[PDB]
């Protein structure tokens, strides 16, 4: 099956029948338990949605490529409201060079440690064979409405032997997703008056991709395999007016249609793989270096996340992330039959950001212990990690899997993440699974850094109108979550029916504080002696919901598949406001007809439930008027097909959003002065879009 309780596989064949425009989030998000959301509820950078597992937000979704972490979005400034102006980290690997994607949700993911509190998405690449194989894949879409950006994608792959004991695989991708027109949301925007008259909430940012990977696999002995690979990728955007608060100035407009951020991502990796009689071994060294080059933004109030015209030009933030990992697997023949796994992990995150720590104290007054100018650019954290997995077969069909993970964070201190996963054959066709683990979240280098400083004259200050500073806090605790799940699944002859309940009890969620810890001294007029808030640990939050799957073989050539997410609860237990904004439910429905030996046909529908905005503004006061707007449930239908011309050539064609259901970003969720809120109307849903594809392969 592609769906067990807590786990989902997406295969290469699924990627081909529901082709993504560009980014994989498009297909990853259709798995049970998975949403495409912002990190908190501000709606800021709302067209920049990323993969969320069980409403735990996308910072708690760990992205791997071939078992190796991607950390590149940790190069983008983390803002007051817990969003980054980032497209996330699911668009580094081109769709057509993916072998399969593994999604692991909740208690079975806690064993991966830091930032798997929601789950793990592991994007697996196609590898060399015993002979030389390769492909050339091209995709091109055509929106009905010209405003919305079309997507074009060309990727090759090429793998094979060199000697009997030397293998290689290489691929290369070139792609572009045109931005939405600067004016797509015109006539849909929230009410904008005074200074903010004429402002617009932006459509989807465009991106240009360039990806190149080379891998050499070397098995210098029957038991011993040694892999070296390098990765070079480059994303440059196409700017279409997006700003944190949806305000505008002249620099913004100058940059419509230009590259305003470029991410270069370089990965080198050494991997040694061992199989002998005692069992199985694996250890890797990955060096990920991310350069985030983008136009300087302001760091104060309504100027937070708008191009700063007084400091025009590009800065470059540099993220050097170092990962080494060791694991063994030992089969044991004991009172109960079992398999033991022993592992260390070492990581280093160096962040050089020459822009983020430049907010000065001339207006709100100075902060004892914080220099007002020329503060360090530098942040780092090392985690050391030890873990052991025991995979115990009590009686055939039954597995009990206890694991202990211990992590030493060189600032925050010690974390203990224990876990237990039970799976039970009640019948040869029915299987019960229960799991309770405590997952782990290290504060990001922005939250942690006493040199990282935002400012507001009041409009963004919790429980007051006065000027206030928000400050990094190296005193922070790690976020932990006791992810519980109880689930049942019938599976027999491609008939699959399953339903899982999950509850994550969420401790110490890090977030902009609610009480001043202190007050600065000096500064200008009514702004002087501003209040000082830090990044605080929220004592308690809860997420809760249901994951379902149902697969029926209607006839031999014909398969009816369904995945269900239903989000029961998502609650900051301090304020009572929501954590994320998700659709109440999500049903993805595919009919797959194998019409001929050669012709396959696919109809899909996605139903999205209601979406409700946050109840409280930045003050902690109740929002009013269009800040309360909700999005009604809506559905998106699509047809496609793939006509195989030969062993060497396949063609695809179809239509996303058959009935042209469209939604428009009205702005952020709450009111500010001159910019009415837009409630849950914070993203653009594209209309009818034709697409065609071609895959040539030996
Ligand atoms: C095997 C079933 C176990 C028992 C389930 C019922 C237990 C309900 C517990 C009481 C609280 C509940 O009534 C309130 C609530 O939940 N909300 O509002 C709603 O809660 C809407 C619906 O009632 C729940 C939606 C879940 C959809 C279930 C689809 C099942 C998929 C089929 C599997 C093949
Ligand atoms: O969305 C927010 N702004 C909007 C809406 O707010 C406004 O337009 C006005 N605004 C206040 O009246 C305000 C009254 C009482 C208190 C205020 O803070 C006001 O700003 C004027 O500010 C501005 O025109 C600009 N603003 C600064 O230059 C600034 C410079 C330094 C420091 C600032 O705070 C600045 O606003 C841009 O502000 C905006 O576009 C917004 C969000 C989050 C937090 C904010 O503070 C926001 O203001
Ligand atoms: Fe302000």
């Amino acid at each position: 099956t592609k769906q067990a309780p807590g786990v989902s596989i997406i295969t290469a064949e699924d990627i081909a029948k529901r082709p993504p425009s560009n980014d994989l989030s498009q297909i990853i998000r259709t798995m049970p338990g998975v949403n495409l959301t912002g990190n908190s509820s501000s709606g800021q950078r709302g067209n920049n949605r990323q993969i969320d597992i069980r409403g735990m937000g996308p910072e708690n979704t760990l992205i791997l490529v071939d078992g190796k972490p991607v950390s590149s979005r940790n190069s983008v400034r983390y803002g007051w409201r817990g969003e980054r102006d980032s497209r996330g980290d699911t668009n580094w690997v081109p769709a057509d060079q993916v072998e399969r994607i593994e999604v692991i949700r909740g208690p079975a993911a806690a064993r991966y440690g830091n930032g798997a509190a929601g789950g793990v998405v592991n994007i697996i690449t196609k590898q060399a064979g015993a002979e030389t194989h390769g492909n050339l894949s091209v995709y091109s879409n055509f929106p009905q409405h010209k405003a919305e950006g079309a997507s074009e994608r060309m990727s090759f792959g090429l793998n094979g032997p060199l000697t009997e004991n030397l293998s290689y695989r290489v691929y290369g991708n070139i792609a572009k997703t045109d931005s939405d027109d600067w004016d797509i949301n015109a006539g849909h925007e929230s009410n904008r008056t005074g200074k903010q008259a004429g402002t617009l909430p932006a459509g989807r940012e465009g991106v240009r991709n360039k990806d190149i990977d080379g891998l050499l696999s070397w098995r210098l002995t029957p038991e011993q395999t040694l892999e070296f690979e390098a990765g070079f990728s480059r994303q440059g955007n196409i700017y279409t007016g997006d700003t944190q608060n949806t305000n505008s100035n002249n620099y913004v407009k100058q940059m419509l249609g230009h590259e305003t951020n470029r991410m270069y991502r370089e990965t080198y990796s050494v991997t040694h793989r061992g199989e002998w009689d005692f069992g199985s071994s694996l250890a890797y060294l990955q060096y990920e270096k991310t350069r985030n080059s983008r136009i300087n933004e302001g760091l104060a109030g309504g100027t937070e996340g708008i191009f700063d015209p007084n400091n025009a030009g590009f800065y470059t933030a540099t993220l050097r992330d170092l990962t080494a990992h060791g694991e063994v697997n030992l089969p044991l023949h004991l009172g109960y039959e079992q398999t033991l796994t022993l592992g260390s992990e070492w990581t280093e995150q160096k962040l050089d950001d020459p822009s983020s720590n430049t907010q000065n104290t001339e207006e709100g007054g100075s902060i004892p212990g914080l220099a007002g100018k020329n503060r360090s650019s530098s942040s780092s954290a090392r985690i050391f990690s030890l873990f052991a997995e025991d995979n115990i077969e009590l009686m055939p069909g039954t597995m009990l899997t206890p694991g202990l993970r211990w992590d030493h964070h060189d600032i925050v201190g010690d974390n203990w993440s224990p876990s237990l996963n039970l799976s039970h054959a009640l019948t040869e066709r029915v299987t019960l699974k229960a799991g309770i683990a405590r997952a782990y979240k290290a504060p990001n280098l922005y939250q942690l850094n006493p040199d990282y400083l935002l400012y507001s004259r009041g409009q963004g200050c919790y429980g007051q109108s006065t000027s206030c500073y928000l400050r990094g806090n190296d005193g922070l605790k790690a976020e932990t979550s006791v992810n519980k799940e109880l689930g049942i699944e019938y599976s027999h002859d491609g008939l699959v029916a399953g339903l899982t309940y999950f509850r994550n009890d969420y401790k110490n969620k890090i977030e902009s504080g609610l009480s001043p810890v202190d007050h600065a001294s000096g500064g200008k007029g009514d702004y002087a002696n501003a209040a000082i808030y830090q990044w605080e640990n929220v004592p308690k939050a809860v997420v809760e919901g249901l994951e379902g799957t149902l697969t029926l073989p209607l006839a031999d050539g014909l398969k009816w598949s369904n995945n269900l997410t239903y989000m029961l609860q998502s609650k900051n237990k301090e304020t009572g406001d929501v954590l994320s904004v998700t659709p109440r439910y999500t049903l993805n429905s595919m009919l797959d007809w194998q019409a001929t030996d050669d012709l396959s046909l696919q109809a899909t529908v996605t139903w999205y439930g209601k979406q409700k905005p946050k109840k409280y503004d930045y003050h902690g006061d109740r929002v009013t008027g269009s800040a309360n707007d909700q999005l009604s449930p809506y559905a998106i239908a699509g047809l496609g097909g793939t006509y195989r011309l030969s062993k060497n050539l396949s063609l695809g064609a179809g239509v996303d959003n058959l009935f042209d259901k469209r939604l428009f970003r009205a702005g952020n969720a709450q009111g500010v002065v001159g910019i009415d809120g837009a409630g849950a109307a914070t993203y653009n849903e594209p209309g009818r879009t034709f697409y065609t594809s071609l895959t040539a392969s030996f």
